[PDB]
C-alpha cells in the first residue's frame, strides 16, 4: 500500500527534473511544507549544510539516517568529482526510496547506500568500503545514538584532526548527552547553528564539532 515516503518520491518524480538536484530539493521542501509533514531537515538548515560542505569540501562524507534521501541529495550535489557520500539507513523501504531519489537526481554515482544499523556498519567501513578516515559526518538518525556512534567512530579510527561532525536536532527534541560530551571534550571544537522550526514554532539547532585528535595521556 501507499506510504508517506512513497508519496514524497512520487511528488518529486512528477514535479522535479531528472538530473537536477536543486529541483529535487525544492520539490521535497514544497511537499513537506505544503502537502504532508515529514521528518525533513528543510531548506533553512540545508543552507547551513551547504555552507559547511563548501567551506571544508570533504572528499569522504558519512551520513547517518538517510530517510528519503533529502540530505543525501543536499550534500552529494556539492561534492567534487571523486568525492564520495556513504549514507546509512536502517529501514529497507526508506533505503530503497533514498536510492530512487538519488537516481532521479542523477547523483547515484556519488553515493553508496548502506542498509543497516549504524553501530553494525560503522566498524566495517575500513575493511569493506575502503575507508581510511572520514572528512565529514552528518548525524540525523536516532537521537540517543549520536553520542555512542560518535565514540564508536573515534575508537574505530575514522576521525582525523579536522574531521567535521554536523548533527541535526541537538535542541529539538534534543541531544544533551552528545552536546555535553563534545562541547566539554578537548577533542572537539564546537559551534552551534540555531535554526527555526517554523511549523513547530520553536528554535532548533545544528552542532558542528570539529575533531581535534584523541585526548593526550597524563605525563
Ligand atoms: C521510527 O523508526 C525510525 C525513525 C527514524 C529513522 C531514520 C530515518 C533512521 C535512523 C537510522 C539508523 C539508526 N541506527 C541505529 N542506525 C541507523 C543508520 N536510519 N534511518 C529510522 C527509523
Ligand atoms: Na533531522
Ligand atoms: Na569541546
Amino acid at each position: 500500500g501507499d506510504t508517506k515516503e512513497q508519496r514524497i518520491l512520487r511528488y518529486v518524480q512528477q514535479n522535479a527534473k531528472p538530473g537536477d538536484p536543486q529541483s529535487v530539493l525544492e520539490a521535497i521542501d514544497t511537499y513537506c511544507t505544503q502537502k504532508e509533514w515529514a521528518m525533513n531537515v528543510g531548506d533553512a538548515k540545508g543552507q547551513i549544510m551547504d555552507a559547511v560542505i563548501r567551506e571544508y569540501s570533504p572528499s569522504l562524507v558519512l551520513e547517518l539516517g538517510a530517510y528519503c534521501g533529502y540530505s543525501a541529495v543536499r550534500m552529494a550535489r556539492l561534492l567534487q568529482p571523486g568525492a564520495r557520500l556513504l549514507t546509512m539507513e536502517i529501514n529497507p523501504d526508506c533505503a530503497a526510496i533514498t536510492q530512487q531519489m538519488l537516481n532521479f537526481a542523477g547523483l547515484q554515482d556519488k553515493v553508496t547506500i548502506l542498509n543497516g544499523a549504524s553501530q553494525d556498519l560503522i566498524p566495517q567501513l575500513k575493511k569493506k568500503y575502503d575507508v581510511d578516515t572520514l572528512d565529514m559526518v552528518f548525524l540525523d538518525h536516532w537521537k540517543d545514538r549520536y553520542l555512542p556512534d560518535t565514540l564508536l567512530l573515534e575508537e574505530c579510527g575514522l576521525l582525523r584532526k579536522g574531521t567535521v561532525l554536523l548533527a541535526d536536532n541537538v535542541i529539538v527534541p534534543g541531544t544533551p548527552d552528545f552536546l555535553a560530551y563534545v562541547r566539554g571534550s578537548s577533542s572537539f571544537e564546537c559551534t552551534h547553528y540555531s535554526s527555526y522550526l517554523e511549523y513547530m514554532k520553536v528554535v532548533d539547532g545544528l552542532e558542528k564539532a570539529i575533531y581535534q585528535g584523541p585526548s593526550s595521556p597524563d605525563k
